[PDB]
RNA sequence: ACUCUGGUUCCUCUGCAUUUAACCGUGAAAAUCUUUCGCCUUUUACUAAAGAUUUCCGUGCAAAGGAGCAUACAUUGAGUAAAUUUUUGGAGUCCCCUCGAAAGAGCGGGA
């Protein structure tokens, strides 16, 4: 178990630490389109076209 | 006669471990993506199968450098040490006829 959880927590605790020290840069990351958000996204791209 | 090198043990770097039936691992994790099943008023954390990739705990060999211990020159690639029938301890010598200036050559002949 620990063999495989070691790199997973190394990444996760890295991400935890990095936003704890660097702050969270994530403003303007591309939000993806998902179940509820499809129908509003169709209306965006329709009205834009 | 030439150049070629001290044993061991350990550290670390570098390179290679794909023609896999199968196996660097007689052991066995986690993730991502794509798809298909089951949970479910959502997502996460999930179910349990396929396919494709990753990370992680490890493996082998070669080669180079260093560090500790006790100590030995040989030895690798290139290359050393029989008088009794079948070989290396003598069936060897000599003399006529032939062709040819020349010196050999005939299962030639003779002692
Ligand atoms: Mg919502």
């Amino acid at each position: 178990f620990l063999r495989g959880i070691t790199p997973l927590l190394e990444r996760w605790l890295g991400n935890l630490l990095s936003r704890q020290f660097e702050g969270r840069h994530s403003k303007g990351v591309a939000k993806t389109v998902t179940k509820q958000r499809v129908e509003s996204h169709f209306d965006l791209e329709l009205r834009a076209a």
